[PDB]
């Protein structure tokens, strides 16, 4: 597995790929790794996949609820202090996850979490088998001047990098991109592989 | 084991063979893998007979529940939820199986689930001790404009494969294909045989 | 890994990819797997790297000493028998590999020696992690009248396949072609390319 | 595997089938496992193919060897001895492997050897992992009063019994008929296939 | 242990030795194994003595229940799942049980039941350390046209087989008939004793 | 550790760091991993110390011992085989190593060789803790075009970037570039911090 | 980690450093380890990151409720004594941590706790990796008469001398002063770094 | 333990304490572990005392025997070198010590040599389980620039932190300072103990 | 650590040194481990620090609370079965400690309380790594006869041996004399030191 | 066991008790654990009898071997050195013992050598499971400016003391002095038990 959050200015960026592997074998080549957990806020999953998913479940339904019982929706670090929670609660039969929280409350955030619920903000932060290859690319390019065109094809190039050298990782490329102006979007798979072809990028 | 489902533009196929053993020991020829669990949907079973058979009883029940108290069918993708979520609570002491959900609500679709309550979406899966074979002959063989009569083929070609290479596979090749238009549909014995015979294969 | 190797009526086909792992790590995509030993012979490895490059070495230095010696090619069942000797010697100290030997004397043979010393003539064998795949691919389309060119697409499709679903193999497909007419060839990698477009195939 | 050896009043009958695993991998469909290692001596073998292979060839050396020091055949029971010796010499190293030698000296013979060197002579013997279907099948159906004929087809149904049951034997079987009269006789699979039909079996 | 359940046209037969050890300590010659639980029902046990007793009492106790409650008895089937959900419920503590349970509602009926409760439905069925010997005399032997008298006759060879080869089993032979028209029958000894003599056999 | 080797048109360039931990504790901050073996021949050492430095040694004095018998440099496939061949015969009891071996010939090389005596031939390659990180960094920007100076500015950034995320990886880095008009030149300390400053990065 | 608490005349001092890492593999340079808790009280953390962090937010949860509660503030030795009551309860499911507690009440104090909730006072304290460099700095530079100044000088130079030491030590050093003039002071990060470049140090 | 080596412009300085455990157990006081071991050429030892004290003895008598054939003292990385290379031999049954070895050839050398035979060069090191303490100390008060009381005073420093934070070490400090014009030169415990009244110390 | 308490004609006299270790580390220098836990009675503590603290509290707060219930001091002996009962209920998850509980009622007592909550009543006891070396100097100086002035020297003089010969006792001794007449009396340091200082001793 | 040697201005003082127990059962009351070995040389023995009396007779042939050979004895420090060489190349296989040895060359040595070979020369030693009561003793009492007579009492006040408190010390005190004058010298068991009689003590 490999994922990514990125803060920028006023933007998140978070990506992953899609390859569901049982050691060596390649059982799904388009398994969902990147979700909409709020309006301005997104998570993405690595490590044991019915943990992951039973925590994707929950955290769909309490923000939602927390935003109908507050009027506002939940504050990033809230989020991930919920989850910090969670999953030291369990710590000794635990939810076997790294998570990535990325939203937009006033500011931009990006929080990893591990599986005992230590959870640190970052500038930017990657989970899974892949992510050292990540963090090569992003110790090498990242820049927080950057534009959220030019963050796009960073994570882009990060990920792809991670797919030719991590055979734990494949499959297309997942982009979203929250902001205030234009809340959680979903990048069009057309569009990554137009930026795809463009960067020169393979697989 | 050796179980099979596949989705089509509007149907799904689903096909397992029939060996239950105890380590080399052919103990059972005939066992049933193939279940169907809804109006549209159907399971495979594959892993640890006593645990699989359970499931199978309480998916019947919890569906026929389901749509008496909602009057309609639990979409595909809830059956799948619903599984990932019990398998889940007890992945610490879990249901040892793995299974295939495949049905239609408003499309076709085939999901995955295994013993800790991962479960992923995709075009086409199999389970069991065959089922690497199976994978070999579908990325070969599988086109998603197969009519119907060509993915029963299919089907049937990967299950005959994997009971030439996998001893823990065997016996006759049991087949349902789910359609809006007639629901779930076990395949007649003799109909699998007319297609072993006309497509030059074996038992 | 994945190799395979078939004989047709005056031939023998072997093929691999070339993705060497450490774990999930992709260290090189270009390792060589297939290797000629002999005038008639070739030779595929799966394993450990370190142990299979030094029984290519011996094979290569021990075939070319005994048809120096002998002024005939060392039958194909001698290589065999020479190599399980060799490795059934060390039975506890093993060479942790799997080997395909392939060739022509009198007529095409492929055998397959495991790290015990086993030894078992096939009419095709495939060896490495993508192996499974590849015998479902042969099981339903393999056939003994097949051409060279014929044979060349089915390997070619069953290491596709392979590819596709065992992380641990990947890379370009290396074919070579062995007939008493035309010697030990290794088909160029461009041609190799042009049967992978015609045939629909990706990498 | 499943072997067996039966005595007849001036023969000795010996089958096997032919199928070779990795757990349950059939990799081979035809492996051999029934050599003749003398004028009037047939071996079988069950247990590791590598440890068997090398014991075969030994085999097929020494009574060579000893036929033209001696100028007459080892007799079956110092051939069982030899074995006895040579694989109790290395217990705690051990040839894993069961053996069945049979033969006409001035009698009929059989013995069982196991990997630790115990040799026993019977009227008949059956080894592999589908032997205690074998014995299900002689002890109900075996007279020491049967012809030749009637011997072969005994063996064909014990083994196609083994074969229906035991998952780690398939395959066509190879059956052998030793006697002063024709020695050792390998019979042709047309005539094995013949029997199959009559008796009402199948493979 | 070796029990042994077959169905005939309108005919369930069900027979077991007699044999109870500790390791290889006979503690007793003349346990009881075959049990009546209802109308028209029988039940074998193999495995834990404690247990299978306990399971027993419940099973006798159950049906009897049941069968004032609904005024028929319970279907073969039914009895089949209600052991299989009591087994499972109680998989990580279990009854370390093989079950055969026999008998007539609209059909003849054998289920064959292990210690997770996994239940499977067969023509014929066998339980116990002599049980593939008994597999081999029916893979030989039986045939779905036998008449009661032959099919008393199959399980006495079968068993009397697995006698001469399995050293758990032994003790006299007890068998039950299972009939519409006569309902579940116990053969005097005498009567088995009688059949043994005019087959040839021992005990 | 992190060690890097990297191909160019007519150029070898091979660089490390200089950190010497046990365990967390850093103990030298200017080990050396970087030496010259050969004329136009460089290693690279990771894994055990002591190792490690013994195979430098060995190393040094055999290919000069070669050089002066032969009155030619040892090839560097020959270099890569001698250390394969050496790592093999021990594997039982190994060198804790993984190595790179690099320098010109006829042509650019760069060998890749494990713990087990494999080696593998590469256009890149990296060994140590913060090798991932220089994989990340090479996939995102290496091009077989670049000329010596920007091959160098790459190897610096790879380092530097496996630096700030392996606590195992530190110090300065060593850089050689070898080319058959200069021979093998190890870099100025001043001139590698005078690209650091350059280039925009630390230590 | 690095963490420190140092008690003067009318002072306590408190600094750590900001790495977090899984093994070698630093994920996060600037974690947060100090936390104003009360008024007048600090606490470091040190050990596992979700175990501290859940105890962060206890105490800063239950000395605001006390304060409330009491109109005053716990005395710095009732803090630690509530954390070891805490941590002692759930000693064999324990916070996996190293706390440091300092504060003012009528005089400074620091309080070191360990995982079984075993609590110290001393005049100084360090917990972490990097304390045994830290207490080798403090015994040879520690004065009871320093001023605030000089212990803020004093706490930079041990935990720059552990972060050269300690590779899972690093990034930007937090310090603040605890007074009853001031209370709990944040030191800004500017004034460090000013600190840091007067007193001739890096990292 | 614990031991220092510091290299000046033309001096070494070595030092240690003297105390000798087993467990938490004062065998011993004043134990010795400091060492000429040649003219210009000392050593300390840390670890398993036999290993040591051989170790010792064996170099004595090695350098004194070098110097005698070679007529010039071994040089210092020569004397390294020596080491490493004896120690990697037994790496399977080690000596079980750390080692510094310091003196002057051209110039001023430490050396560190751990129980594999790995050997680093430094301007300063440290061992024994009172190492990080004097690091500590090291790191914030080394100078290049030091005169020889100043470093003598420095390591004096050093070991008394030490001293009072590892209960493993204790008892007086040994101290030898090395030039090339007044050789290896132990200084008397009268001045040692002068600059530990002095600098205002203990013990 | 090292505890001591005695008995004399109308009085007990209990001391302690102060160390606090984490193995070899010595945390703190001045940890407390004698406490007065009731009127004429005081209590030493060995073993987990957060455990004996813990039992430190309870201690007082029951002594107090019964002073207050019963208008009389809880009796010694009572003291020792109260702690008794507590320890052993705890018996499987325990207080790891070892205890004196010293004090007058009647008559002057100490006893001497296990884990498991074994007591026993003794002249005099030490508990701690250093007791042994305390069980030598009171076995050869201890009397009966003594007074209160000879009596302190004595157990200076047993915990300074102790300190001398256990790297795990150190720092100051604290001594407490318990007398009907005069209460607990906790004696000041510089009356300690006086005698360290007159009876010729260190630290 | 209790063993002890002291040095004095010119005399050596060696004692030791004489229990040989297995566990807790006393075998032999008066077991002999004092030895001469050369002329002005004792050796006591702790640890397994077998290893320890082997090494006894060793040292005594050998001390007197050197002694004719050399015309002069063995200096004790090359007796230590002779047995810490010997101990230390078996340290794999090792003699399980604890050694002391005491004796006169120039002056006056005890050297403690463990079952390692690490030798330490003190100005007193004990060894056993009572030398820890011993070491409390001495610490206390002794003094380097003792006569003979003195040292004689102070040995055995020493191991009484021990006798007291260890268990598996008990029997007779066995002492020897050592001096120029009259060599070494073993005192009659009537002189012990008077000095143990105006001593004051016991056992």
């Amino acid at each position: 597995t490999t994922t990514v959050g990125i803060t920028l200015k006023d933007a998140v960026i978070m990506a992953t790929e899609r390859r569901v592997t049982m050691e060596n074998f390649i059982m799904h080549k388009n398994g969902k790794k990147l979700f909409q957990i709020d309006t301005y806020t997104g998570m993405t999953i690595a490590g044991l996949v019915g943990d992951a998913q039973v925590l994707v479940r929950y955290m769909k339904a309490e923000l939602e609820l927390y935003r109908l019982q507050r009027r506002v929706n939940m504050p990033i670090e809230a989020v991930a202090t919920l989850l910090s929670n969670m999953l030291n609660q369990v710590k000794y039969m635990p939810y076997m996850v790294q998570l990535l929280v990325g939203g937009i409350d006033t500011a931009p955030h990006v929080f990893s979490i591990d599986a005992a619920g230590g959870s640190v903000e970052d500038i930017y932060a990657s989970t899974g088998s892949g992510s050292p290859f990540v963090y090569g690319v992003l110790e090498s390019q990242y820049s927080e001047k950057m534009t959220v065109d030019e963050g796009v094809d960073l994570v882009i190039r990060a990920i792809s990098a991670a797919k030719q050298r991590d055979s734990a990782s494949g499959g297309m490329i997942d982009v979203a991109v929250i902001t205030r102006k234009d809340g959680y979007v979903q990048l069009p798979t057309d569009q990554i592989e137009s930026r795809i072809r463009k960067l020169g990028l393979i697989l």
